[PDB]
């Protein structure tokens, strides 16, 4: 059964805040080995159901573009309060793509770096989607880089699955900026769907976050952004500097009606993603940029 | 008993002023840790949040936005903001209330329902704390059972981690997150008729009405609905109403006053303090004794 993490894992620094909880750079206490730890409130005394749901999904974390599952821990709380679940995964040494862009001059990545990273996110998502798993938490903070620029998604469907089964009393709306229109309830969409294509919208927003350092509407009160996402036209890159292929990729990700949004396999064939003649050079440049940022 | 080393206008290192008396083992999001005021030995509640070194300028701005207001028996006193350098830790410090929240009170009661005269008493105490904030031009913004605490002496106090500047709702990009919707009044939710969602003093009174339903039924309306769907329905659905017919007409009437959907037609805090459900409490002395005895029994 799920153990208290005391003396096994500790939380060191925050890497992200998402749809269901927070992600930390954590540490295996007695080795000093790093881990990505996703901390999520869960309905109290549901350890058996939690273990069942995690065990059904963990095999999907072995893929090269998914941070590998290590273990799961629970912290108990007073009667009636949600328990705290710690989902422990591998940490990729270079940290998140959001931190990389924050630490880049002009808060912008080179276009061919964005194509490379976006393809790797799409490959991780295609693995989950073919296995009928929705991620539901795609954003720069949830995409980590290793020291040689391998790209891995944090979480492999657990937060999304626990939300829908075990649940919790401490629910919140969360930050809206990576949410697709179908995830936001309105007159035409009163029940707000769970469809794999919502991850592709989030992938488009993440590409804008790599290009501009922040998602669209980042300077707006989140309640006004939540209202505007289903109403506004698809977001677009602000600068004219980008290639027509990059604008075209964003148009594919950011089709507002999910029923008309391309699949993960269709986006992997988009020229922006499919045609990367400078891939080896990009990985060398990313490795060098990670090294320079560190110092 | 006024603390003499408090400074609500500055961001200081907490050394020699406040200390934590437990480890920060549950992360730095929505976590309040037990602390101590070093000079007096008085316990304190310390909300610990991770902050970037660049966020300090925004924190100092928000500190300047804090409004001045005295201590009040129905408000857990805010003791200020501190920075514990390393991301650094921001500490927001407040008076410690040791008997749990109103939500814990109802969750630990048979049938997850409080007696009507306890609800009238607790609701009046919440309204008295709100009247103190509102007269000082402060909106609380987060009235709910979890943010109404009890002391060991059965005093009812609102949580205050610096509500006039919303210090705990902004730092570490917390200002980009929408919390739980269930206690939100319609005016704070953006929609076609309300594109610029705005809090008013009266928004707290809607939340007070939802908190009275929470005491009556154990949970706010729509509590287990997906929050995005609840956010859409609050401006559309009729005012929430108690489900049981057992309650008095005065209690139904008080809920109708709190839960007027259009804030421009919702009564003020001073008007709700005169509502018969709040104003007329012939058993208030006995209710206080019952609450104290319930707290004593729970403790052991």
């Amino acid at each position: 059964s799920l153990r208290d993490p005391a003396g096994i894992f500790e939380l060191v620094e925050v890497v992200g805040n998402g749809t269901y909880g927070q992600v930390y750079k954590g540490r295996h206490v007695k080795t000093g080995q790093l881990a990505a730890i996703k901390v999520m409130d869960v309905t109290e005394d549901e350890e058996e159901e939690i273990k069942l749901e995690i065990n059904m999904l963990k095999k999907y974390s072995h893929h090269r573009n998914i941070a590998t599952y290590y273990g799961a821990f629970i912290k108990k709380s007073p009667p009636g309060h949600d328990d705290q679940l710690w989902l422990v995964m591998e940490f990729c040494g270079a940290g998140s793509i959001t931190d990389l862009v924050k630490n880049t001059k002009g808060n912008t990545l080179k276009e061919d770096w964005i194509a490379y990273i976006s393809r790797e996110i799409l490959r991780g998502l295609a693995h989950l989607h073919i296995h009928h798993v929705i991620h539901r938490d795609i954003k720069g903070q949830n995409v980590l880089l290793t020291e040689n620029a391998e790209v891995k998604l944090v979480d492999f469907g657990v937060s999304a699955q626990l939300d829908r089964t075990v649940g919790r009393r401490n629910t919140f709306i969360g930050t809206p900026y990576w949410m697709a229109p179908e995830v936001i309830a309105c007159d035409e969409n009163p029940d707000a769907t769970y469809d794999y294509r919502s991850d592709l919208w989030s992938c488009g927003i993440t590409a804008i976050e790599m290009a501009e350092g922040a998602p669209p509407l980042c300077d707006m009160h989140p309640m006004r952004a939540l209202f505007l996402i289903p109403r506004n036209p698809p977001p677009r890159l602000k600068s004219k500097k980008w290639s027509k292929k990059f604008f075209s990729f964003i148009e594919g990700c950011l089709v507002k009606n999910y029923m008309q949004r391309p699949s993960t396999e269709q986006l992997l064939k988009h020229p922006f993603i499919r045609d990367q003649p400078n891939e080896r050079q990009v990985r060398i440049q990313l490795k060098d940029h990670i090294d320079r940022t560190r110092k």
